[PDB]
């Protein structure tokens, strides 16, 4: 009744990938079953049904940060589908400085916070929390909001 699926959590000298999944059902970040600090992974059981994952990639010392929001599938049968929707190219130094913007997307602070630390994984507490807006507000208020940023 539950899926594996991997994402990348790693933040090395020079560059930082930090992906998370959220669910699009629950409204909230999905909590990973097991991180491999080692490796740098994140590893999730999922129930079949829709998960966004949110994607940062970041080249440290040439000051670039990349976002994306993929959508992902996942079938009863085992079946496992992305796709992106949404990818911006922008300074580090702008999108780590939204952490602490008093009016922008709460599911993107919350994200940005949750990087990996130094040679750690991003982890994700138990919560049974949502956000108040369906995934595709979610995601256009983002989109808003960083073209603005941006
Ligand atoms: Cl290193
Ligand atoms: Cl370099
Ligand atoms: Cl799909
Ligand atoms: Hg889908
Ligand atoms: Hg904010
Ligand atoms: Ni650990
Ligand atoms: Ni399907
Ligand atoms: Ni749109």
């Amino acid at each position: 009744s539950v899926v594996e699926y991997e994402v990348v959590s790693k933040n090395l000298t020079s560059k930082m990938s930090h992906e998370l999944l959220f669910s699009v059902k629950k409204r909230w970040f999905v909590k990973p079953f097991r991180h491999d600090r080692q490796l740098g992974k994140l590893h999730y059981k999922l129930l079949p049904g829709n998960y966004i994952k949110f994607g940062l990639y970041v080249l440290k010392n040439q000051d670039y940060a990349r976002f994306e929001i993929a959508w992902v599938h996942v079938d009863k049968d085992g079946k496992i589908e992305e796709r992106t929707v949404y990818s911006i190219e922008t300074y580090w130094h702008i999108f780590i400085d939204i952490e602490n913007d008093l009016n922008c997307p709460y599911v993107l602070a919350k994200f940005i916070e949750m990087r990996p630390e130094f040679h750690k994984t991003a982890w994700v507490e138990e919560s049974n929390y949502s956000i108040a807006e369906d995934d595709i507000q979610m995601v256009e208020s983002i989109k808003r909001y960083l073209e603005r940023k941006i």
